[PDB]
């Protein structure tokens, strides 16, 4: 009657009690370092477990982000691509429910979730994580299964980061105050950070199998969806037909996973939440404002700059930038 998780969390929470620990962003609520990257403790807990447990197969599909740079969108974009010979975009269950319900991810509702009703389906090939590449299970890695990976500008994933965390139902106290926050980010001290190496560990994966890992941009895909969600159509095995084209099947697709779309619905507003388990976020903390550049309302012009020059001393020459 126990899960295989709660049979192991006694001697994952003795594991992670002795790993370096560090003041998070919650009073209550301490960073862990595990493999070179920074950790809540319940994720990691997760971590352990997707890593000791989770058994990928060659067919299925991994959505990999770090957290706020389009992970939400990303699920509606796959689950709508890969089941869209199912229902149309007038009863789809995009329509319905939070996306996060139709893409599990592995560390946490993998361990923490197992009896959703989408972990006992093997029909279901879509799953998530922001594990970071090199700390991935190593079923995963042998399955040569194919990734998706998006990142975002990152003044304007702090933002969406921090002011995302505002909204979490917890009694591990308020989040730290922009400018201990925004320093803790710059110095890599996030959940599943350091933001920057997380994106280069995965620049590195797809640099050396391009045809496995499908590389995408936020700022890109907002400005310019159509191409990108085509390239990522057919990257699964389901690329769009002529005659979907022309019928204007791909606009269909965008639409119903647009930002509009999502942050509009009855099942996204005020405190709605997920009905598969339960969730320490409600459906509409998913969607803020889905802009690029809100950054500018939060940040000084010092601030940006940090984080700027911090990418551009990272990133120059990997490709990343050009
Ligand atoms: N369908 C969609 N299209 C574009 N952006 C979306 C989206 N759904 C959510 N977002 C935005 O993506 C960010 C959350 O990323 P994640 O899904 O990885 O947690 C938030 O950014 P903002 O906080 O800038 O509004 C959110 O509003």
């Amino acid at each position: 009657e126990s899960t295989e998780f709660e049979k192991n969390q006694k001697r994952y929470q003795d594991l992670i009690s002795t790993f370096p620990h560090e003041k998070g962003w919650r009073p209550k609520e301490p960073l862990i370092e595990y493999g070179g990257y920074w950790w809540l403790p319940s994720l990691l807990e997760g971590c352990i477990h997707a890593q000791e447990f989770f058994q990928a197969r060659p067919s299925d599909f991994l959505v990999c982000s770090y957290p706020k740079t389009g992970t939400t969108w990303l699920k509606a974009l796959t689950f709508a691509i890969a089941n869209r010979s199912r229902f149309d975009d007038s009863s789809n269950p995009l329509l319905k429910r939070n996306p996060h319900e139709f893409v599990p991810y592995i560390e946490i509702d993998f361990p923490f979730f197992p009896e959703v009703d989408v972990l006992k389906d093997k029909g279901n090939t879509l799953f998530s994580t922001h594990i970071p590449y090199e700390l991935l299970p190593d079923s995963v890695v042998k399955s040569g299964c194919k990734m998706v990976y998006i990142w975002r500008e990152p003044k304007d994933t702090f933002i969406s980061m921090w002011t995302f965390l505002h909204k979490e139902r917890t009694e591990l106290g308020p989040v730290s105050n922009l400018e201990e926050s925004f320093d803790m980010f710059c110095r890599g001290l996030s959940g599943y950070g350091p933001y920057l190496n997380h994106i280069l560990a995965y620049w590195k994966a797809y640099q050396e199998n391009p045809d496995r890992i499908l590389f995408l941009k936020y700022e890109t895909m907002r400005a310019d969806p159509l191409p990108y969600v085509k390239s990522l159509a057919e990257f699964m095995g389901h690329g769009f037909t002529a005659e979907e084209e022309e019928k204007g099947v791909v606009e269909k697709v965008v639409n119903l996973c647009s930002f509009e779309t999502l942050k509009n619905l009855e099942a996204n507003k005020g405190e709605k939440d997920r009905e598969d388990r339960p969730g320490v976020y409600a459906n509409s903390a998913y969607f803020r404002k889905g802009k690029v550049g809100d950054w500018s309302n939060y940040l000084t012009p010092e601030m940006a700059a940090r984080i700027d020059g911090l990418m551009e001393e990272k990133f120059k020459g990997t490709g990343l930038l050009e």
